[PDB]
């Protein structure tokens, strides 16, 4: 057990973004609630509380637990007092305070629109470096959040590398740090594999990724496949990509069948 309820938001956010993958309703819905999260500064904690109980709707929808108020403790306190305590939402969480909320539900809404966006999306975020990852993140607005001085909290402006053309980069670590960008970067190469997979027809390809037994042979496969290099220091092939690669290569065998058996029937 913990304390309030900080623990179970964070949960909760995950395993909605998992239901909304194929839900585009629910998707709009918790970008909305991720986005009022992310504008809102979390160092006001009566502001932070405020905002993620005026989504109880949502909340509700999802799991009742969430902003459920068992009058039989905190008997003193009022349903709306409640919503205001730190037995609610714990501003000095240690773990999950209104802070750790804020970078969680950055790294979440980037994700949350990684799901359908498009192979270059992928591929772009895969060779940018962190920083220039931040600024490629505010460049797709508001594809993958609202990332912009004053549309999310603490996001700073936009600064350049000095190469010919500028290249953007933005240092906003507060809002999504460079571990944030990492788990970004891994899904971007599950959500990139997973497209390769489907448009390959490769069967010995593709079997050469399923048999891969080490990261260089992985690489040589994925890269062959259409896996950018600049992917390689990711590159790690997870559950939902290897039961992709499994099921992808038993189609493509029994299609292969199918047709060489027609092409024997009426031949002779």
């Amino acid at each position: 057990i913990r304390m309030a309820k900080n623990k179970e938001f964070f949960d909760a956010l995950e395993e909605i973004a998992e239901s909304a993958k194929n839900d585009e309703t629910l998707r709009n819905e918790l970008a909305k609630v991720l986005d009022d999260i992310l504008k809102t500064d979390p160092s006001d904690p009566e502001a932070f509380r405020k905002i993620v109980a005026e989504h109880q709707e949502f909340w509700d929808e999802h799991d009742p637990s969430l902003m459920e108020f068992n009058e039989g403790r905190f008997f003193g306190k009022s349903r709306k007092q409640y919503l205001k305590s730190d037995d609610f939402l714990n501003s000095t969480d240690p773990t999950y305070n209104f802070q750790k909320l804020h970078q969680f539900a950055a790294e979440q809404r980037v994700k949350l629109g990684l799901e359908k966006s498009d192979t270059d999306t992928l591929v772009a975020i895969l060779k940018n470096n962190p920083e220039e990852c931040r600024a490629y993140i505010e460049s797709k607005k508001p594809g993958l959040g609202n990332f912009s001085e004053g549309n999310v909290h603490g996001w700073l402006k936009e600064e350049y590398t000095p190469t010919i053309p500028p290249k953007a980069i933005n240092k906003s670590t507060g809002v999504l740090s460079d571990e944030a960008i990492k788990r970004i970067k891994e899904q971007a190469r599950d959500l990139l594999l997973l497209k390769l997979i489907n448009s390959s027809g490769n069967t010995q390809l593709l079997k050469d990724l399923r048999d891969a037994m080490s990261k260089p042979e992985a690489e040589r496969a994925a890269n062959a496949l259409g896996f950018p290099t600049e992917g390689n220091g990711v590159l790690f092939l997870s559950r939902e990509v290897v039961d992709a690669l499994e099921e992808r290569v038993e189609k493509l065998e029994q299609e292969a069948a199918k047709r060489g058996f027609d092409s024997y029937v009426q031949s002779l």
